[PDB]
């Protein structure tokens, strides 16, 4: 009843959400195969990333899936159910990230060699699976390829974010 | 509140599915209970591999749509979507590099060989990770109840040639 590869209902979406473990995240679906994201709190609070290549598909009339692999070794797969305002994430963290998560807290784009070095040193295993629903607290449409959406770490945002 | 209980898995526990990814690889899963699956691979990169009692994270993300994710003794990560209402299936598999290089090393009844899988995982190379992200066509679905040890109990190569027509 719908086209699986029509992502026009999802590209441009800018979401802020809080996982049931209390961690607050933000994503911006920048185009059909790219996102920016910004972490506000939790294990890796203040980490942020631009231009992450991702696999984005439509799995229901208003439900989308977005998955990717990171320079740290982390794998991620998210479900965004816009029709029901439901969000679910699975994050597969390498063991070294669980052991010292602050190592990943940076603007990653300026530190890809560092992340790769940490990844390759490990320990990679055992993988830690974080699997949680989240509450979507903000959603807007910011179009494709909008570099103004995520342009600083969360700590540099106005205190009333996203009320602005 | 949500119009369904996202924590209620009763519509998915017990499900037995056979499906073929868009690249022709045929797989089979059995949702054994709220945090466990058995699975059986028929063809593709790792055809004939099968696994019982894989711990998994199983959730409901829509009225008739479920998600199942897990990590393996080989280092592989998996996350699947089963949309029963629309008969839609989507899988993402994150394979370690060593699995791409020598997939046959994983082709076994894994439960007989878990330490070996861990040894291969640890030897690596783990990276770069290979992502397989594909829709599949569901070709068979039935309900088998929870904790049914007869659903997946041999390698695919040992199934009758008319499988799953021999079942229901």
């Amino acid at each position: 009843t719908f086209d699986k590869h029509d992502l026009s209902g999802f590209v441009g979406k800018h979401l802020v959400y809080t996982y049931d473990n209390g961690w607050e995240y933000e994503i911006y679906v920048k185009n059909e195969n790219t996102l920016d994201y910004r972490i506000h709190s939790g294990l890796v609070g203040n980490r942020w990333v631009k231009d992450q290549q991702a696999y984005i598909v439509r799995v229901g009339e208003s439900i989308y899936k977005i998955s990717w692999t990171e320079p740290t070794g982390t794998d991620v797969s998210l479900i965004v159910n816009l029709g029901d305002s439901l969000f679910h994430g699975t994050i597969f963290f390498p063991r070294w990230v669980m052991n010292n998560p602050e190592k990943t807290v940076c603007f990653q784009n300026d530190h890809i060699p560092l992340m790769n070095s940490y990844r390759d040193a490990g320990p990679a295993y055992p993988t830690e699976v974080i699997d949680e629903f989240a509450t979507i607290t903000f959603v807007r449409d910011c179009g494709a390829n909008n570099e103004s959406v995520i342009a600083c770490a969360a700590s540099e945002l106005p205190k009333n974010f996203p009320d602005n």
